[PDB]
């Protein structure tokens, strides 16, 4: 029993984290097989970050300008190329601790674990959601660039995020492992607007199923409602609209608790209109949206790695 | 910037987790050097758990009644002894992945990371506090017994918790690694009363400093107060009393933010009496007490392992 913001065990990712230095810029890299992946702005001075020309900065650089450390082990760079916002450094040594992995681009609402690192060394692990405006509400300091986000399916590590920037509003922006930014962001220090954030409705519903599973049932009401009626209300409160895809994904939780999705929808409807009245659900006085339906199943059924 | 419930990286603990079977009871063990540590009730049937005589049950058992698996690999038990509520199984093989470690008994209010395991296999990691009544509010299912809690102090793993049972009220109880229970609990399936829980005042103050560091300053008021005056209020709301030791521990945060401890105390005083009035601090609508002063410093200054 109980319910926590649970992260994946980080061990398989810890053995991939390295330190990358170019000139006086140091940040984190990911060592898989004989390639080290890192943010391309490693080739920038702090000055360059205002208006960087990544082309002309990169031409002025050779293989030996790049220092790669895995612990006290020096890796030798024998090749370098820029793929969108990521640098790939080919090194002389394949990482003997390379796990089974894949590169995935996640969708808004999906969750992942972040291994926050400084100078190639792990500091902490926490679970995050990709917000609908493509930011993450992380915990990152100077030198955390190159930290990664991941999911584990069985023995396979799915890398979905590399950390690049803090925006002037103190939220976080980065790329997939192919170096394409999530959202409309660029790797330049200039004012950048994230769009309005919205609540990930399907995740809030997943969390209400989790509450019922854990004995918190007070919010369960007499009423029902329709998708269309539910969605009119959701859009007033800055909730994401609910699709047939969301209803299909909540099927297993529906079947476990004996509560039809639309019934859970009516319950949520009342909470938006009337609030929680200074009651709590699973020890929180707000509606939580950083658990997927898969996270709830994983935690309440005991899935291992 | 930002602030998250951050757990320690779990890799050094992941390589110590094994599966221990005795008859048809299977749970988690910790393999350090040539000893496997596990809850002693592994020798119990479900039936035995109501009123176990551990001496008598252990006498009926020989070394070969104990199956130890690390992944695919069967380890051979060549010795067994009971130390309080823990079984120590001597095995033919020292764990090659034994980290630098210590056994510590922690105090109420201290935090640690839990590596939740099933069948010797890591499922997830989360941070929590030892409550003042010596329970933890965990997330554990059947088969989680023998899961451990730990702190990392540079290269050294401090094991402080082994999970044993869920109480009828859905909170968690266990031992230190010498097998002494935290709190008045016994390893028996019988109704057991946890004390009244209290809010860990020094941790709430640490979290308010974290809020100020992160730009949440609305709660900062004109007023001051004395310890004695502050404590009369705290005891009415089920807060732990604040001692000179707590004030001394908050000194560095006080010095960093330029806000005197007693000033922060007056600010907390108002929030207890007037509540938060819709507003949130660091995304929460309740006062958080599962960050120590050291947790805040670690996260806001960027300490690695
Ligand atoms: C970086 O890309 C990174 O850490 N970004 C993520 C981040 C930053 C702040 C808060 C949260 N997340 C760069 C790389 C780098 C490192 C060293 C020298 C130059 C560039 N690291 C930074 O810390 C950058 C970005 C913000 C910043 O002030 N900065 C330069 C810096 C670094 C250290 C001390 C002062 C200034
Ligand atoms: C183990 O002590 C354990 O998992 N305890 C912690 C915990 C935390 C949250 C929820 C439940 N338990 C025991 C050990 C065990 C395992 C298998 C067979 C016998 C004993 N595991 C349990 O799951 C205990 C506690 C609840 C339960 O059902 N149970 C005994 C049991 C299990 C299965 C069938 C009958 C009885």
């Amino acid at each position: 029993s109980g319910f926590r913001k649970m992260a994946f065990p980080s061990g398989k990712v810890e053995g991939c984290m390295v330190q990358v230095t170019c000139g006086t810029t140091t940040l984190n890299g990911l060592w898989l097989d004989d390639v080290v992946y890192c943010p391309r702005h490693v080739i920038c001075t702090s000055e360059d970050m205002l208006n960087p020309n990544y082309e002309d900065l990169l031409i002025r650089k050779s293989n030996h300008n790049f220092l790669v450390q895995a612990g006290n082990v020096q890796l030798r760079v024998i090749g370098h190329s820029m793929q969108n916002c990521v640098l790939k450094l080919k090194v002389d040594t394949a990482n003997p601790k390379t796990p089974k992995y894949k590169f995935v681009r996640i969708q808004p609402g999906q969750t992942f674990s972040v291994l926050a690192c400084y100078n190639g060394s792990p500091s902490g692990v926490y679970q995050c959601a990709m917000r609908p405006n493509f930011t993450i509400k992380g915990s990152f300091l100077n030198g955390s660039c190159g930290s990664v986000g991941f999911n584990i399916d069985y023995d396979c590590v799915s890398f979905c995020y590399m950390h690049h920037m803090e925006l002037p509003t103190g939220v976080h922006a980065g790329t997939d492992l192919e170096g394409n930014f999530y959202g409309p962001f660029v790797d330049r220090q200039t004012a950048q607007a994230a769009g309005t954030d919205t609540t990930i409705t399907v995740n809030v519903l997943a969390w209400l199923y989790a509450a019922v599973i854990n004995g918190d049932r007070w919010f369960l009401n007499r009423f029902t409602t329709t998708l269309n009626d539910f969605n009119l209300v959701a859009m007033k409160y800055n909730y994401e609209p609910l699709t047939q895809d969301h209803v299909d994904i909540l099927g297993p939780l529906s079947a476990q608790t004996g509560i039809a999705v639309l019934d859970m929808c009516a319950s949520l409807k009342e909470l938006l209109q009337n609030g929680m009245n200074g009651r709590t659900i699973l020890g929180s006085a707000l509606l939580e949206d950083e658990f997927t339906p898969f996270d709830v199943v994983r935690q309440c059924s005991g899935v291992t790695f």
